[PDB]
C-alpha cells in the first residue's frame, strides 16, 4: 500500500529561504558565504544529521581559489538503503533548493523514513566543466567511501510562483524510472500543475557529476520556462511522498 508523508509546512521552508538571502549573495570567497555555511551546517545539527563538512580548495575557470565547502546531513547512517537529496547553496557572482530540503531535515528528525536519507549541499556551483566544482568533487570522491544511494534527488530553483517542472533532458536517458516516479506522486497528490510529464531542456547541472564520479541515477527538479509557498509545498510535499513510499 501507499503511505502519505508528514505534511511539509512551506511557510517553514519559505523563512529557510529568507534567512540565507538576508546574508547577501553567497558568493564564493565571501564573508556572506562564510557566515550562511555556517548557518546551514548548523541547521543540519540542530535538526538531527550526522553532519559532514568537506572543505575543499576549487580552482575555477579564472584562476580563483575559491575555499569551498560541501555541506552533508546523514540520517539513520546505519542503513545500507538510502535515497540522495541534493542542492547548491552558493550565489551567482541556490537558496530555494535548499530552504525546502531543511524543511524536509526537520520533517526527518520529527519523523523518519524507512530508507536512510542524505541531504547534501554542494558549493561552487554558479562560478561545460567549470560548473559544478563542489559536486565533481563530491561525486568523484564522496563524504564515506563507497557512498551509494538508490537514486538522488536534485532541487534547483523551485521556488518560483507557477513554476513548471518539466522532464529535464540528462534525467531523462540516466533516471526516467525514478523521475517518471516522482511526477507520478506530483499528479497523485494534485500538483500536476507543477510537474509537467513532457521533456524539457537539458541543462548541466549537479545531478549529471552525482551520477558520474558516484553513479547514482539523480533526478534534477528545475524550474523550465518569485518565490511562492505554493511553489514550495508542491516540490517539498512530493518529495516527501516518494522518499517516504520507498522500503
Amino acid at each position: 500500500e501507499v503511505i502519505k508523508a508528514p505534511e511539509f509546512d512551506a511557510d517553514s521552508a519559505y523563512q529557510y529561504i529568507q534567512v540565507q538571502a538576508d546574508f547577501g549573495p553567497r558568493v564564493p570567497n565571501t564573508q556572506a558565504h562564510k557566515e550562511c555555511g555556517e548557518y546551514l551546517a548548523g541547521q543540519l545539527e540542530k535538526f538531527g544529521a550526522k553532519v559532514y563538512n568537506q572543505y575543499a580548495d576549487l580552482i575555477a575557470y579564472d584562476g580563483t581559489i575559491l575555499k569551498s565547502r560541501n555541506i552533508i546531513g546523514a540520517y539513520k547512517p546505519e542503513s545500507k538503503k538510502r535515497i540522495l537529496l541534493c542542492a547548491h547553496w552558493d550565489s551567482r557572482p541556490g537558496a530555494s533548493g535548499v530552504g525546502v530540503l531543511l524543511e524536509i531535515a526537520r520533517q526527518i528528525q520529527k519523523e523518519q523514513p524507512a530508507l536512510g536519507i542524505d541531504i547534501v549541499f554542494f558549493d561552487s556551483e554558479d562560478y561545460q566543466d567549470t560548473w559544478c566544482l563542489g559536486s565533481q568533487y563530491w561525486a568523484r570522491t564522496p563524504h564515506v567511501q563507497n557512498y551509494n544511494a538508490r537514486y538522488g534527488i536534485l532541487l534547483d530553483m523551485v521556488g518560483g510562483k507557477d513554476a513548471t517542472f518539466y522532464y529535464e533532458g540528462y534525467s531523462a536517458r540516466t533516471a526516467r524510472s525514478e523521475m517518471k516516479k516522482i511526477w507520478k506522486k506530483a499528479h497523485e497528490l494534485g500538483y500536476g500543475k507543477y510537474f509537467v510529464k513532457e521533456d524539457g531542456g537539458e541543462t548541466v547541472d549537479d545531478h549529471i557529476y552525482v551520477n558520474k564520479l558516484a553513479r547514482i541515477p539523480c533526478v534534477d527538479i528545475i524550474n523550465y520556462d518569485n518565490i511562492d509557498r505554493n511553489t514550495l509545498k508542491a516540490v517539498g510535499q512530493t518529495v516527501m511522498d516518494v522518499i517516504y513510499n520507498e522500503k
